[PDB]
């Protein structure tokens, strides 16, 4: 088990990390909000890049990325750009996508880029490559906003994803029932020991998942993610609360 | 699914409800924790009979049940001993065991009592029927200190205290795995959704098994159990703790 470290931050060791998403759809709205998060307190920053609208110019989302960093020097930033197939905002093409994680990587101003594990093997691969030769870890995810795969499933999708070459393999998937809960619980334990060399991400989503945001530590998910104050909908919970569910559960 | 109300406390719906155990040898320590418990927020007071010095005499134990119950006039009571068998701290006969649940349920101090089913299914029944007379309520129950039980195991186990007549039926197991944990949820959820027609206690014992103490409101289990303050060893929560817990998911 190689744990992933980021600025000072050791991923799959510990608690588990917490990660919060910001969400802008234009410079000042993402300067906006970059300065009301860095009065939080979180691991990691994700930056939603499918909520920006000018994602057609590789400089403005350049532009925006160093607003961020210029705000929040010292935190570990996660370049995501969530693609409408996997439940995000906007659809673009597979071209386009790889040209902005690449203009990210190359930047220096993200330390991980978030890779969709279906986006196709040979291109994951060859950005996962390149991600790597200039020091930028790689978050290989998957999500399934409908329903729960069997156990057997989601194990073999995360070691696909270890198998292409993921620092971080994640998975996040909606129940459908308490149950689906339990399997995905079940999948997470399962490669925590028997088959992860690496970190690996999971959740259940919605209210009914809620528990498997908070129980990470207990079957092997090394990072969760939470809302920045002000939880609103059914099922996120507010960086504190959750803080402080992890820190009881790890002083047990 | 029939809930159970003692006092003002209805069990089987809303949050898990805060039991905590009270554990004196004699007349003035068990004083001197009912007057310390009394400034702790929980919802169900256990009196642990077996850490009681004078269990011979029926009048010692009574006499004990009335200190309690006056430093707290309002709190569900529930009357535990726990045999030496299922982690307790006495041998007793069946017969005498017997005699101190019957002269607690006669002396109108408490409100349930704490019968462990393997004390042989006729006289369960016979003192069940004993205490529903008596409008006292029965936690019927079992721990296994050493190991968990499959899945199947623990689903008849209870469905078997169910038909007994059992109020409120409860199971302890102690986890040798993660996966102990999640075979423990997996029954409390099995019985949750189709066999049981009334609340259900069920836990994961130790440090591993701690998840089990905080996720009742989901997985199916009715109450939970905590230490009042200064929680000493692994696997302890404190009540404010547990409460904080509680509630993040519950609002979640």
């Amino acid at each position: 088990m190689k744990t992933v470290t980021v600025k000072n931050l050791i991923i799959g060791e510990g608690m588990p990390k917490i990660i919060v998403s910001l969400m802008g759809r234009d410079i000042n709205s993402v300067k906006a909000e970059a300065l009301a998060y860095r009065e939080a307190t979180f691991d990691i920053l994700e930056w939603r890049v499918d909520h920006f609208m000018d994602i057609a110019s590789t400089q403005s989302v350049l532009t925006a990325a160093r607003v961020i960093r210029d705000a929040m020097p010292d935190i570990p930033l996660l370049f995501t750009f969530r693609s409408a197939k996997e439940g995000g905002e906007q659809t673009i093409t597979t071209q386009h996508y790889l040209t902005l994680n690449r203009a990210a990587i190359d930047s220096g101003l993200v330390d991980m880029i978030d890779l969709e594990l279906f986006t196709g093997d040979a291109d994951v691969k060859a950005t996962v490559d390149y991600a790597h030769a200039h020091n930028v870890y790689v978050v290989m995810s998957n999500h399934d906003f409908h329903q729960t795969p069997s156990a057997e499933e989601m194990v073999s999708r995360l070691r696909k994803m270890q198998a292409l070459g993921a620092d971080i393999p994640k998975i996040a998937v909606m129940p459908q029932s308490k149950h689906d809960v339990l399997t995905l619980l079940t999948a997470t334990l399962e490669m925590q020991q028997h088959y992860a060399d690496r970190p690996v991400i999971t959740m259940s989503m919605a209210k009914e998942g809620v528990i498997s945001r908070l129980a990470g530590e207990v079957f092997g998910s090394a990072a969760t993610f939470g809302a920045v104050k002000q939880a609103s909908a059914p099922g996120q919970i507010a960086v504190n609360d959750l803080r402080s569910v992890l820190m009881i559960l790890h002083n047990a």
